[PDB]
């Protein structure tokens, strides 16, 4: 219950 723009960084983090 708290959406954010961390999906973009996750693509960069998870991809890291």
């Amino acid at each position: 219950g708290r959406m954010l723009p961390q999906l973009v960084c996750r693509l960069v983090l998870r991809c890291s």
